[PDB]
Formats: C-alpha cells, structure tokens, sequence
C-alpha cells in the first residue's frame, strides 16, 4: 500500500468560509474525523494521562492499579528529568518498557505497535490566537498542526514560533515533549518538519511539502489531510520513515526518499513471491541527485529490508572514499570496527557469522576482497538483499562478476546521483544493464525547484595572464604533462592562486561581518605535488603576514592525501581512489604528510601516528574538524570529494581538471542547504571548467538544466532579471538601493504603518541582495572601494593590484553611488525596531531572521 | 587443596641478622624465589610495560605489533583517566579485553586466567629509585605490595605512616597490601573508601582453627604460596555494587572452601539429599556471614556439575546495601513481600545458576508449586541466618520436593537442645559444623566490638515493673498505667535527649560521631516515644533558639502475638501495611509525611510505598541522616551500620534475639569506636549473661562485656591478655608529676615518654566518654561559684543526690586549657617524627583519636 501516491484526485472545497484559523481548524478536525481520527475533549495533562492509561492498557492487554500506573508514569512515561531527546529515544528505540507489577510479574509495555501499525489508536484534540490540532497515538501527542490565516506568509508563521527557543516544560504540559512532527499551514501551503533540539536542522529550509511519486507537490491543507494524514500514511511516516541517528538527530524523510524505499521493498516482496530472484528484473535502481539524501535513504531502505521475514541478510554497501566522521560513527553501531578504508575482511566474516542479525554494513572494496578469496560461504545460498550507495566503479565491476557467480538468491539495488549512461560507459557497464529498471527518480531540477539542494556559482578566476594558456588547455596529454614546476606547479602561479584564496577566503565564506560565524572551504588539487606546493605557500604567505602585522588572524589549514592507483593510466571523469595504505606513497609524499600531521597534532593536541591505524584515525578526526569548522581550509587531491557531508562548507576552490560525474560529485560538497545566509555554493576555479561544467550538468539533465543549476551574473543581481523556471521578476540591488533612497531618505523620521510595512518588504530584498552579492568578486571590489580618503603626498593604490583592477575600471567604480555604512546600520536598527513591538495588513510580510541574526551578539573581545 | 591450613609446621630462622628492613627483604625475596616467584629487575614503567607485554602475549598466545600494543595500553591497560577503582573493576569484573587487531580480527585478551590459576605468571620486584618494598607481579601487573619495617617498629605506627598519590600509573592495579616488621604481618585491601582504611580492617593470616600466623617467614610459607595468594586475589576478594574491595579473612575463606569441598565430595560419592551432604557454619554475629555466604554461593555456581545455587536470606535482614547488591543478580525479587513471580522468572533464566531469594518467598513457592524442573536438578542451598520461623515449614517442603541437593547454613547463634523452642536444632537440620569462629575468637582478633551493657536505674516509681521476670506480668504491663506511663516515657526520652550526644561521641567540637537506635516493646511504645521526642524537642526549641534538634525516624508494621510463644526470638513484621490496626497505620502515615517533608521524598502509604520507605530509611540511618531510629523488631537482626554505636533498649530481649539486637552496635570502625553502648530501661543483666553463656561458656561474659567505670579510672588487669591497664586517674596524676607542662618535654626521652602517657590519656578519656559517671564528673567541671538554679539543674539531670555532689568536687581533674596544651604539644612531636639519640621504634600515636579532636577549618567556618 504505497504511501507516496502514483495518482491522486484533488479534493474540492466546501462552500464554507476558508480564510480564518477557525475555518481551517473546523475542516481539519472534520476531515481527520472522516478519516478515522476520534475527536476527544482534553483540558489538562491529568485528562491526557487518564486517556494514555486507557490506550496503553488496551494496546497491551493489561490493567494497571493506581500505584503501578503512578510508578510507570514517573519511571518510564513522564520522568521529570526527561527532555525532548529522551522522548524521541523512547518512541524510536526504547518503546518497550519491561514493567514489574506489584505481584512481581514482568510485562513488556509497548508505546506503539510497530508490526501491526493499524492496531494503534489515533485521536485528535485541540488547543487548551494559538490555533493548534494535535494527533495522539495511543494518547501520546506525536503530531502538532499550527493553523494560520490564509493571508499570513508560511515563512513568517514558522519564524514567529522559532523566534524564542525558550521551549520550557512543566507538570501541566510535559506530555508534549513526545512531539515528533510539526505541520504548519495557512490553507494554500502546508509544510512538515521534525521536532528536533538541533538548531542546525531548525531553519525553514528543512521544512518539507508532501508530494506524489512524480515529486509534484501537495500544498493544499485539504489534499495534505486526504494524503499525508491518512492513518496508514501518517503512522508509517512517524514509525518507519523517521530516522533517529547516532548523533540523536530526528530526521523525517522527504516524499522522494519514502517513494524510493517503499518501491525497493515492494520489489523484493514481488520478486520473492514470483520466485524471480538473481536477475536485473529482481532489483532496480534509484536516481536521486547528488546531496538529495542517498546515504540517509539507502541505509534506511537496507534496515527496513531486514524486517522482511523471508530475507536472511541485507548488505548495505558504501564506497570507502565516501566515509566520513558521521557515517563511520553510524555504521559502528551495526557492524562494529568493519567499515573503514582498509582491505580487511575479518570484520565482514565475523558480522556474517553473528546470529539474531541480518544487517551487514561493508565497503565495495571489502566485499570484493571477500568474494575473491571465499567460495564456500553459507551466505551465498541465503535469501540476500544488496543496497549499493553510490558505489562508483573501479572495484564495482569486479565485485559484480563474483556477486552474480557466487550469490544464488539475491535482489540488488543501487542508489546514484550521476548514473552510467552509454555516453559515459565507453569504459564501464551502464546503471540500467547492471541493476535493471529505474524504480524512482528525483532529478537535480526537482531538487533545485524544492530548495532541497543549492545551486552553484561557478567561475574561472582569470587573473593570471602568464598562465592562462595552460589554464585554458583542453588536450588531455598536454594537461597531464604540465603537472610540474615549469607549468601548473610554477612558484609564481601557486603564490598568485594562494594569495587570492587568503585575501578572499573570508568574503567567500561570509565571515566579513564581525559577529558572523560564516562557513569554511575546501581546495581540490591536481596532484600530491600540488597539495604539497599549496600547503607550503599557505604556511609561507601566512607566516609572512603574521610578521608584517600583529593584528593578523591566521586560518587553520589542513591537508590529507594518499596513493592513487590509476593516476597515470586512466581517463579524466572519475576521481582517482586513494588507498589507506600510506606505505604506497613516494618518500617525499609520506615525509610531507607526517610533517603536516605533526603540525595538526601540535595544534589540536592529538597524537595521530604515521602508520595505517594512525592515518585512519587522522582521516576520521579531520572529517569531524572540517565539518564543525575547526579547520578553515582543507587541501585535498581526491579525498572528501564524493560523499563528505558538511552543511557549513560553502566554497570549493578548484585547481584540478574535473569532468562529468567527478565534477558534479566534487562541486556538490558545497550544495547542502543550511539557512538564508547560505544562498548557494561557490565554485572558484583556477583552471577554466566552464565547458566541463555545462557538459557535466547536460549529461544528467538536458540542454536547459544549466539555466536552473548555475547562478546568474553580477549585472543581473545588480540590475534585475526574470527567473525562467518560476516566471517571476527579481529586483536588482541597485534598483532596491535607488528605491530605498527615494521612498525612505529618513534620518530616523520613519512614518506610518504603511511606510513601516513598505520599508520591511524593501529592506528584506536589500539584505537578500547584499548577501547574494557578497559571493561576487565584482561586488567585493566595489564594497572595498568605499574606504580610502587622501590629499597631496600620502599613501595610494594597493587596491588596484589586490583586486586586479586597471586605472580605467577604478575611474567608473567611483561614480557608483552606494548608501553609507552607517545608513545601512540605521536601516538595520530601524528594521529591528519593528521586530514585533507587541491598521495595514502585516500578513504577507516576512522578516529576514537568519540574515539579521548575523548581528553583534556577545562577540565582545 | 585448602588454602587455610588444618596443620602447619612453623619454619625455623636462618640464623642471620633479622633486624633491619634489608634483612627482612633478603629473606622475603629468597623464600618467594624458593616458592616459584621469578625475581626480575625493573627500574621504570617502560621496563614494567615491556614485561606486561611479554606476560600478556604469553598467556593469550598472541603477539601485538607496536601500534596494536600502544593502542591496547592507552585504551584498556593504562588509560590515563583510570583511577584505582577502574583497575579494581578491570581485575575483578572486566578482566577480558575484546581487542581488535590491525587485520580486524577479534581476540579476547585476559589479564588473569581465573579457571587455571596456576597458568598465571608470578614475579617479584623491589623498589626502583629510604623505602623498602617488595611487589608481587601477576602477568606483569603489580597486584600485591609488601611494606617491610625494622623489628622494633610498632606495626600500628608503620600502618599510620602510609595510608591520592599520582603517577607510575601501573601501581593503580594494587589489590593487596602487606605490612610486616618480622614478628607481626598484616594484610589489607587497596581501597579508596576511607571508612574501610583504619588499622581495624588489617588482618593476620591464620590456620582453620583461627590461630594466627604473625611471623613473616611463616606468612610467606603459607599466604604467599602461589596457589594460596592467587586464590586470595582472584576467588577470596569481593568487589561489591558500592565498588568497595574486600579481601576475606582466613575464617571466611576456611568456611567457603570447606562448603565447596563438601559439595564436590558428596557429588562424587553420589551422597546427595542427606544432612551428611551439606553442613553448617558457626560464625558469630557481625563476623561477615552475609559477605561470606553470598560469596560461597557465587563460587558454588562455578561447579560445572551444579545447575542452581539458592542464596537464601531472611527478609528481616534486608537493608539498603544488601538489596542494592541482590538487585544485580536477581532483579526485583529480593524484598519484604510474599510474591514468587520474580523467583519463578529468575529460575527460568538461561545462562544463569545464582538465585537470590528470601526464606518467605522460597517457602511460598514450595507450598504452591510441585512440578518445577529445578526440583530434579543438582541444586546448592546457602542459608544466611534464616531466623527460624518460616524455616521449619520451608525445610519440610525442601526435603519433600528437591531430589538432588546440598544445603548449608550460616549462623551466629545456633539452635542447641537447650533452646530448641519447638524448632529442630542446627545440627539435626544441616549436619556437621564445617567451620567455626566464635565470639571469643572475634573479640580476641578485634573483628567485632565488645558491649557496654547497663540498666539505667533512675526511675524508682517504675523499677518493680522494669525488674519483673514473670512472662505473663510483663506482657500484661504493656499499657499507659504500667510500661507506657506518660511519666516513665517522658523520663526515658528526656534521658535519651540529654545523653544522645555523649553516647554517640558528638560532644567534642568538630567531631562527626555516631548515631543510635531505640528498640521498643510494641507499636504503642514506638508511638508514645516518637510523640514524646517530638513534644520534648518542640518544647526545647521554644526555650532556646540555640537548640540543635535530632533527626528522629520510626518504622514498624504488624507482627502476630505468642504465635510460637518466645520472648527470645524477635517477632517478624509483615510488609503488608493493611494488616496493621487503624491507629498504627494512621500514626505511621503521619510520621512518613513528616519524613517526606524533611528529606524531600514522596513515599506513599501503600505496600510499594512502605517498601521504598524501608530502603531509604536503612540508607539514611547508615549514613547518619537519621540520628535516632525508633523500632519494634525491624533493623535488629541483619542491619549493617558501622557508625551506629548506641542501642537504647525498652524491650524484653532474650537469648538469640538479645545477641542479634545488641550486635547492631558491634561493627568495628576506628579508634574512636571502642565498643557498642547498650543502655537499657528494663533490667537485662541476667538475660545478657544467659544469652552470652548460651553461645560460649561461664567465662565468655568476662571477654564480651566491658569493665566498670572504677576499673577504667583506677586500673585493672586484662584476664585474656594478662596485661595491666593503667587507670585514667593514674595517667592524669603521672601527667601532672612527670610533665608539669611545655618545658619538661624538651629532651628526646621526655617526648617519647609523654607520647606514650598522653596516648593512654586520649584512649582512656575516649573509653570513659561512654560512662554516665564520667559524663556527670565532666559536667561538674563548669557548674558554679553559687548559682542554685544550675546546682539544682545538675543534680536533677544527672540524678545525683547532695551526698554524691559533695565528694565529686574533691576529684581534681586537669584544666581544659592544660589538656589543649598537651594535645598541641603531642601533634608537634608527631609532626617532627614524620620529618625524620632515643629509639622511637615501639612508639604509636593516636592518629584516629587526634583527627576527631582536630577542630579542622571545615568546622571553624561556622557563623
Ligand atoms: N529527510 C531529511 N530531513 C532532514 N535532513 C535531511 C533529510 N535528507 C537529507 N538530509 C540531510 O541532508 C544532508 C545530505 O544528505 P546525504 O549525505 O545523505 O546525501 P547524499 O545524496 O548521499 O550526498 P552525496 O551525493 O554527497 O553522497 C545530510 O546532512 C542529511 O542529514
Ligand atoms: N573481609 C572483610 N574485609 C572488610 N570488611 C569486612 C570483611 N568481612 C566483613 N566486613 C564488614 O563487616 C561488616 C559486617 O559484615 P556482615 O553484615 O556481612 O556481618 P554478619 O555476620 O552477616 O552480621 P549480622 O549477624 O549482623 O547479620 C560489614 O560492613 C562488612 O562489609
Ligand atoms: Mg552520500
Ligand atoms: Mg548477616
């Protein structure tokens, strides 16, 4: 019974008023009642607890006495020391209470029946100005629906609730700590999101629309109720399509993630019933674009496949190059000490012999090595499921041959963001030929439309005339031959590239505002020699800057690299796999790496050795420190470029010849959504990759996909353009600056309620434009210009050579009239003065909360 | 192959200087080498770790690479964040490291082989970097450390010399300490628990007849035999739920191995289900029966041929610590209820042999069930003092239903023919006495304290009732006209309130002291007393804003009557509060609500509520949150509270019940707790002597009972040790004559002589604090230069006439300031002695008594 519908006929409105919260509330309660949700009147936690007692007793076939009920309540159901995370843990992991009754007998008390989902009781209650419907599961408040007036903007509604994170609890409301899901609606638009204490997942960007399997949205509250709020749909979303990970983050899956998972599950059942196993028609493949949640989804799909009573083993297979701190932490819980960068199979052989267990997490490298050496494994004759998460190739081809030869009853599935088509299978087997049919898809154009993945701002930094010919070279033989100190690794090119990165790092990563946290960056390079050259030049130029200024704030730079198997004899599209056996590297490489590791150790007070165990532990710690921004810039060759998840990484500096799938995978390191401060990922290249970018985008889309994936120009954001995909006109920053000065020249004078509303709407566009434009070198150069003031013999230029601007460009730039930095702060404080205060409609008005919050709070020193 | 020897031929000296630490060291290293201990030279932890690597590799048949060894070291062997407790936990519980090698293979790395003890490597080392110490290494781990002192040095002063430290972190693994001077050799556990760190907890090695092995050479030839030491470290050491390491005493080890041998014997000879299959242990009250029997039970589970081991306790003996311990082995099944659900469930648990239950629950189970698979299994029963009531019935069904069994009993007061009371004798039930450790032996060994027993004859109006011996009359006098008369209760309560602090050593400024219990005749008495305490304490708070009230609590339930007659056995109280009369239940709820308000607890009136109240109460009496606990028959037979020193008695205790109740005060603590005070308001002098004599002989009373006031004031000769003990007044006179004050103590010989004399002053005054006569004398040293209000207050409060008051004024005691002068001078000599002619060898300072009289900064800060 698919819960992400193939087809759905839109419901028709009742001729009754549908404008106020009460109107939305009445129809919500009515449709839910029509859909099997008993409406009950509760006006206290005492009445809520009495109802929980009835449901839990009913569900478990037990009757508590008052003493036993009070004891269950205080020790398991509503412990006063329990927070939201404890309740999430109780719903998703510890949902069974081993309860000892007064007669000393043991009873297993379930909060939810997860095997027979429809056995659970579902009820609805209403608020006891804050119009809310709550869905109760066995009396527990698991879903809360916020209803707002039709005119109110859903983003401001959501912002008003997250305004103050002072979510305090008491003995009269502590049952609400059990909430798993929130739904915010205004009638026309309806968005859902997880109840999580993790502020890094609490922005509007993580709110989701319900949808159909073709990924078309279900925005209308009435249609949302008729689909998402069906008992069978909601209970599956809460119990099976919600993840509570090792970091104690609750994640509710998006419709596309649910659509792919149930279609894989259905296909295993189908192929088993029809005895049609061990064929490409037994499994299938999923095309979910890079960064859309493939690693989240496939692992959950694997875990749900273990629940199929007829299945014996479920292999969840990842490429070791995609491993990072968070995924390694997660896999450690299921397959201890067996998912790492080594070639060892001992862990895999041990996990396979574990009884009362079906999940096997391993790498494609370890699975290949096992199938090579072993031929008498009992697993080969068992009913086995394979879930491959982006297992690229190199090792996958060999792995497929032994798999088809040794495994007798299997269903294999693959998840990929960049499939192998014939047009890029000139030295590989296609996704379709390996796996069979495309079970579900969620393409980059769908992800961008949904704001579930960010766009790319891609630019070649053409500011080195001496080296342009090398940097614009298209011949493969010439590019590989130019990997030396006379060509690409020339001290002056490396000094020029590094000096640009040091001067523009803070601009690119939004660290320019004083109290602003900002983002961090990565630098992907051509070779181990390039990695060496850059790390050295960064250290040199940074040591030089610390001498010339005691006010200098250095950046924490790190590097990691190993030996690439096919660096000489390969292609150009696939990023070369690096071994975890450091003893394969040349003496100077190993020497340089140890020197960098010792500097890392001294700074972070760590003791990572040079050996295999040492490097593996260094890889893990490095991944975590780049993700939490302990490291400002990570220098890499081919590592942390295909699976590394870092939502606060926004800039990728590139001095490498990236092509097709490798280009998409690498650029996508910056594509994670965060909040309004992260508008897109910056791609700054020192080799011309404009053609390679368009070729890569077009391969996993069409001729138009580049207009959606790539960000617009500086002139366009300064003067205005019309988005082709949305059909709407976006006002240019200069148009907004002009209107701000004409309509509101105010020294503090402001005006009426109509002017205040008009200003908030205007300055909101300003903040959104200024923040988007921070990512533009042209805008940075323009903003830097507003600083000088001199007369007769004194200090001049410097700006020209640092911004690579001639005397002609510098002449016209002075004519550009921008508002004074104090007037912007006057507008920023005038805007903040209208923060809340408590005619003219303030309904459709949205404040830039995330963009504002980049203020000057407790940075003091 | 017993490690507590039935016979041992004393070794002869080598005839070589045996006087200095070096002499003792050479012979120790030599005898240990002769006994299979390889002597190795180690001068650093690096050399110590290299040796650990060799031993652990050898033992486990594995070879670490340097990366794997550094990883094992940092993550399991020598974690920098690990303390002594972590290492104790690793030796006794987590001794197997599930190690993942660089090739991803799993290996179970053992620190010790516990199944094949003799496979372990034993080595000896001596102090690296003047200190004299021999360390015994087990698989390279320093588990035993021997402190060697020269022959003249007093072992108590040598113990007072050494025991947080810091590094050479491998030494955090030490389990046992041995302190010797050649002549005397004592061992003790390495524990971070200061309440178990006094000299009182150091032990001598011994033979199964409990005769001591004091000589270091004989100690080495017995305790330090590889097979003996390794068993002591691995099998005869307890690391409990409170993370306290306890090394068993020889008698506890002797009883346990004799029970274990007997199970093997009877099994091999197919001679099960007979009294000749098991046996019984006579270990006096408070000697460690609950520690020993439970360990004996757990070691019996290691017998591959045994299927189930029942460790059976009386619910009456349960307290916070034992309940906490049993919860780990038999969750939610060892409590005061009648329920068998927990027991049935623990019995059905696979990969488990230990069953902890109560005699009440086991009886109820055997009554209702007859088709249990356990009845046909090879089963061991260890009964820890199951106060024979439900036991008789339990024995009937046991012999009937269990087909292959070995039953053992542990008791401090056995059932002899002279005290059968309807119940069959210990010998007829269990068979032969496998081991014994009598009160005489415990007192001699200072493993149990003596009793100071006295009838407070200060109520002439009520004496005839209080001295009545007729059973019918005593039971009839349980009313408001006789025993529960408001005046008698006011008089008894007023005495307790006025003398509580004196009895419990809370008088000196800054002293923690002890707490007390009041055992009463009936629920009506409990009510009367709790009410009078509240009344008299509310009256005192009004009459003074300087009044410091006492935390008083009470607990009681319903018993029965003359069920199986007796006044000797303490009547069992049910945990079913619904059986109580309305007024009792009413009063108890009122007291529980007052308790709840004070301690911020929420114990309800129901069964679950009362059970939780019992548990919390036990912990608060043990940690002294409660100053006085008022009881009828609860916490009188098994409650362990080493800081409880006084038992006020307004109850007719006889024989086993008298011994069991008085023993609540018998736990050893330190030098400040010389004996347990028994203050009775009913004459129990004959009952006391009758009870002592029943579990000893006609002379046992001279050992168990403390001497009189006059004797401690003027001197007496200890019959048991043949030694003359100087009286407090003789010492006071010698102090004034031989040391007028801070001049004379100028020479090295005068200092030594003053330390020996003042030591005795501190010891005698602390013994004498427990005497009403001495308290009255000390109280007189303020009173007046005319104030008839105070003179009359003194006389009435100390129940002193005009004649006694006349002579008491002639007693010339030293000035309070002069005592303080002697006390600071004494500390200055101790301070100067640690900083280092006359010989200071045999000199012992009163460290524990000095520390209680220090008046530290964590007290003077009072505003
Ligand atoms: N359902 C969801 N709810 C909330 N956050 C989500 C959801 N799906 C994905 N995310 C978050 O989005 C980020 C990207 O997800 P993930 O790493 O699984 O992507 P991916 O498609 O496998 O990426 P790549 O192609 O780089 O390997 C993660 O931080 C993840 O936790
Ligand atoms: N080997 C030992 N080392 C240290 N302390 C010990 C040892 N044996 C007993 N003790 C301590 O002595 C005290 C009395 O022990 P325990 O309660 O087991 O005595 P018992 O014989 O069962 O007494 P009772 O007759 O009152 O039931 C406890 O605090 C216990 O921890
Ligand atoms: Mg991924
Ligand atoms: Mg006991």
């Amino acid at each position: 019974n698919f819960i992400v519908l193939d087809k759905y006929i839109k419901a028709e409105p009742t001729g009754d008023s549908y404008q106020s919260e009460s109107d939305l509330e009445r129809e919500l309660i009515q449709d839910l009642r029509n859909q099997g949700y008993e409406f009950i009147s509760v006006k206290s936690q005492s009445a809520m607890l009495a109802n929980v007692r009835e449901q839990l007793q009913n569900l478990n076939g037990v009757v508590f006495n008052d003493s036993e009920w009070r004891r269950f309540t205080e020790q398991y159901l509503d412990n006063p020391s329990d927070g939201i995370l404890d309740k999430t843990r109780k719903i998703h992991i510890d949902y069974i209470c081993d309860f000892i009754f007064d007669d000393e007998r043991l009873e297993n008390i379930y909060l939810i029946d997860k095997k027979n989902l429809m056995r659970n009781k579902v009820q609805i209650i209403q608020q006891f100005n804050r119009y809310d419907v709550t869905i109760l599961v066995n009396g527990l408040p698991l879903v809360q629906i916020h209803l707002k007036k039709r005119g109110v903007a859903i983003r401001e509604a959501f912002n008003q609730i997250h305004r103050y994170s002072k979510e305090s609890f008491n003995s009269e409301n502590s049952l609400f700590k059990y909430l798993q899901l929130f739904v915010i609606s205004n009638g026309t638009d309806t968005r859902y999101f997880a109840n999580t204490t993790k502020r890094d997942k609490n922005s509007f960007d993580f709110t989701m629309n319900w949808a159909k399997s073709d990924n078309t949205l279900i925005k209308d509250l009435k249609d949302f109720t008729a689909t998402c709020f069906q008992k069978h749909t909601l209970l599956n979303v809460l119990v099976n399509y919600s993840v509570f990970d090792s970091s104690q983050t609750l994640l509710v899956m998006r419709p596309y993630q649910i659509a792919a998972t149930e279609r894989i599950l259905w296909k295993i059942k189908s192929s088993f019933t029809a005895k049609n196993w061990s064929k490409p028609e037994s499994g299938g493949y999923i095309w979910h674009t890079t960064g859309s949640g493939k690693t989240l989804t496939s692992f959950k799909a694997a875990r749900l496949a273990t629940e199929l009573d007829f299945i014996d083993k479920v292999f969840f297979v990842v490429d070791r190059k995609d491993l990072d701190y968070q995924t390694m932490k997660e896999y450690q819980r299921f397959s201890p000490d067996s998912v790492n960068g080594s070639e060892n199979t001992a862990g895999l052989k041990r996990n396979l012999d574990k009884d009362d267990n079906k999940i096997i997490v391993t790498t494609i490298q370890k699975l290949n090595n096992l199938m090579k050496a072993e031929s008498d494994l009992p697993v080969y004759n068992q009913q086995v499921v394979f879930i491959f998460d982006e297992c690229h190739r190199s090792q996958f081809g060999e792995a497929q041959k032994n798999l088809k030869k040794k495994f007798k009853r299997y269903y294999q599935f693959g998840f990929t963001g960049t499939p192998i088509f014939p047009e890029n299978a000139l030295g590989s087997e296609t996704t379709a030929s390996v796996f069979g049919r495309e079970l579900h898809s969620y393409v980059i154009t769908d992800a961008i439309r949904d704001e579930k993945v960010l766009k790319f701002k891609v630019d070649y930094n053409d500011v080195r005339p001496q080296f342009k010919s090398l940097e614009t070279e298209t011949d493969e033989k010439k590019l590989s031959a130019a990997e030396n100190q006379q060509a690409f690794l020339h001290p002056m090119r490396i000094q020029e590239i590094t000096q640009y990165i040091l001067n523009n790092f803070r601009q690119k990563t939004h660290r320019t505002f004083p109290g602003s946290k900002g983002f961090n960056a990565m630098l992907a390079v051509s070779s181990v020699d390039a990695a060496k050259a850059y790390y050295a030049t960064f250290k040199r130029l940074q040591e030089e800057a610390a001498n010339k200024s005691a006010t200098y704030k250095p950046l924490r730079i790190a590097t990691i690299f190993s030996f690439a198997a096919n660096e000489e004899q390969n292609a150009i599209g696939e990023i070369s796999d690096e071994t975890f056996d450091t003893s394969a590297m040349d003496s100077s490489a190993k020497e340089f790496l140890d020197a960098a590791i010792r500097e890392y150790n001294s700074h972070f007070k760590t003791n990572f050795s040079t050996d295999s165990n040492g490097f593996q532990n260094y890889y893990r710690d490095l991944a975590q420190r780049v993700k939490n921004q302990d490291i400002d810039l990570l220098i890499v060759v081919g590592m942390f470029l295909t699976g590394f998840d870092a939502p606060t990484l926004n800039t990728l500096f590139v001095d490498k010849n990236l092509r097709y799938h490798g280009l998409m995978q690498a650029f996508s390191r910056t594509n994670r959504i965060y909040d309004a401060t992260k508008t897109f990922g910056n791609i700054v290249t020192f080799r011309d990759l404009e053609r390679s970018t368009i070729d890569a985008i077009t391969l996993f889309g069409d001729k138009n996909t580049k207009n959606v994936v790539l960000e617009k120009s500086y002139t366009e954001y300064m003067e205005g353009f019309t988005d082709a995909a949305t059909g709407e006109a976006k006002r240019g920053f200069m148009t907004v600056v002009s209107e701000l000065e004409q309509r509101f020249p105010d020294p503090t004078s402001i005006e009426s309620e109509k002017e205040k509303k008009d200003f908030v709407k205007l300055f909101g566009e300003y903040l959104r434009a200024e923040n988007i434009l921070q990512n533009y070198d042209e805008f940075a150069t323009l903003k830097a210009l507003q600083q000088i003031d001199l007369s007769d013999p004194v200090a001049v230029e410097k700006f020209k050579a640092e911004h690579y601007v001639d005397d002609e460009k510098f002449a016209e730039l002075q004519t550009i009239r921008l508002p004074a930095d104090r007037k912007i702060q006057d507008y920023r404080s005038a805007y903040n003065d209208i923060r809340d205060w408590q005619t003219t409609d303030w309904d459709d008005v949205v404040f830039e909360v995330d963009l504002l919050k980049s203020q000057e709070i407790n940075l003091d020193y």
